[PDB]
């Protein structure tokens, strides 16, 4: 199992990237803030999550999202060592604007 | 929205912590490895995710998990700046041993 669903505001201008051999991607940073419940207590949760969306099929989304967009993203997480930097690979995104 | 579900192997010995004013916690590191699908391609996903489980109610789980346990955890993520270090606050855990 590997599934993250996270909402937030895009806080960095999205970067469009195209690979010569197909497979283009769009990367951005999603800032999440919420109140969560833990052991009976209500505490603040905050994160700035790198997000990537790949594939020709998804090329449209990039030109419809920008900094300040309210967005909910669902995908898998993957990490690489710097602790290790986390990226959310988005399978789906929903807009709230 | 803020929900992560992630399976893996506990790769660091769990640390039991009790606060004097109630609210005890148990922290550990969960190593995830899987094949995920992205833009048609099958690629490896890997992460070493800090996990915390809080509350008197959950005090038992700690003495039933150890390094090498296969485990699936579901909760919310929260981050703090070092990029920012991520922690999974577990609302529920399921064992696979």
């Amino acid at each position: 199992t590997n599934r993250l669903e996270l909402s937030g505001i895009i806080c960095r201008t999205p970067l469009r990237k195209v690979s010569p051999s197909g497979i283009p991607h769009c990367q951005f940073v999603l800032e999440h803030r919420s109140v969560q419940e833990e052991a009976g207590f209500h505490r603040q949760a905050w994160c700035q999550m790198p997000v990537i969306i790949s594939g020709h099929e998804n090329q449209a989304i990039t030109h419809s999202i920008t900094v300040g967009s309210a967005v909910t993203v669902r995908g898998f997480i993957s990490c690489h060592k710097a602790l290790s930097k986390m990226v959310l690979h988005a399978e789906q995104i929903e807009l709230i604007d």
